[PDB]
């Protein structure tokens, strides 16, 4: 969901966050906060930047975005080269899994491993690998059953014809 709460980082520039009202990337309120290394720190920035929301978890978005107007410290020189970055989604309150679009001719699948607690990458790879086994393409996917910070017990996905 391209306009939901989320943050985007580019080291050397101020963090961006999604403006849910207009869909645009807004720079850091303080004019000082830059890129973060830990998922836990990303959760903390989510919480700081969306004070009216209860941020309970985070997850990688599935596709990178392009952002060109990164600000330097103190919010000026807010132009640089276009930069590809995968935003982190700031997940709100009780977990609701993504409603995936399933084009005609494609197939919705889901797998749950209630005995494991796994990464976004792992589930992405499970999804992709499943589709590939039948000569189809992974089209859209989402996490299921959070069990930790950016850790989940399952994946929902859509496989489409090549």
């Amino acid at each position: 969901l391209l306009a939901e709460p989320q943050i985007a980082m580019f080291c050397g520039r101020l963090n961006m966050h999604m403006n849910v009202q207009n869909g645009k990337w807004d720079s850091d309120p303080s004019g000082t906060k830059t890129c973060i290394d830990t998922k836990e720190g990303i959760l903390q920035y989510c919480q700081e930047v969306y004070p009216e929301l209860q941020i309970t978890n985070v997850v990688e978005a599935n596709q990178p975005v392009t952002i060109q107007n990164w600000c330097k410290r103190g919010r000026k020189q807010c132009k640089t080269h276009p930069h590809f970055v995968i935003p982190y989604r700031c997940l709100v309150g009780e977990f609701v899994s993504d409603a995936l679009l399933v084009p005609d001719k494609c197939k919705f699948l889901h797998q749950e491993r209630m005995d494991v607690c796994e990464t976004h990458l792992h589930w992405h790879t499970v999804a992709k690998e499943t589709c590939s086994e039948k000569s189809t393409n992974l089209h859209d996917y989402g996490m299921l059953l959070p069990c930790g910070i950016d850790k989940f017990r399952g994946v929902e996905f859509v496989c489409c014809p090549l």
